[PDB]
């Protein structure tokens, strides 16, 4: 049963986002300020077409995609380089793989009632981010 992400969601907690950005080759000041910042995810979900708008003080990132299709991750915030990014439904959960040089680059996204739960991987290293539904 695939989970309907339609809404505006605030970030509650940033667990291992400092070490995940270190594994993406990012600098100490961007790592430190991004683990302090609490950004907003607005998801527009229309069947296969999903626009995840991650809205932040450094850069609004924005993943616009069809589930099934493979797209380039040249976006000026998390890691700016063309990874051929494939997003799929694993029964209930949304599995993303970002294809290029880094060993295990991707994420797993799901809902627990009112809360959006995101696990992001790169070079083996897992960040956990917890979000709460406002709209």
């Amino acid at each position: 049963m695939p989970v309907d992400f339609n809404g505006y969601w605030k970030m509650l907690s940033n667990e291992n986002f400092e070490e995940y950005l270190r594994a993406l080759d990012v600098n100490v000041a961007l790592r430190k300020i991004a683990n302090l910042l609490k950004p907003d995810k607005e998801i527009v979900q229309d069947g296969d077409h999903m626009i995840i708008r991650t809205l932040s003080t450094f850069r609004n990132y924005i993943m616009d995609f069809q589930v099934g299709k493979e797209f380039e991750e040249d976006l000026t915030g998390i890691d700016d380089r063309k990874c051929m990014t494939t997003v799929s439904w694993d029964g209930d959960k949304l599995q993303c793989v970002q294809k290029g040089e880094k060993e295990g680059r991707g994420w797993t996204q799901w809902i627990e009632g009112d809360e959006l739960h995101l696990e992001m991987r790169a070079e083996g290293v897992t960040c956990k981010q917890v979000f709460k539904k406002v709209h």
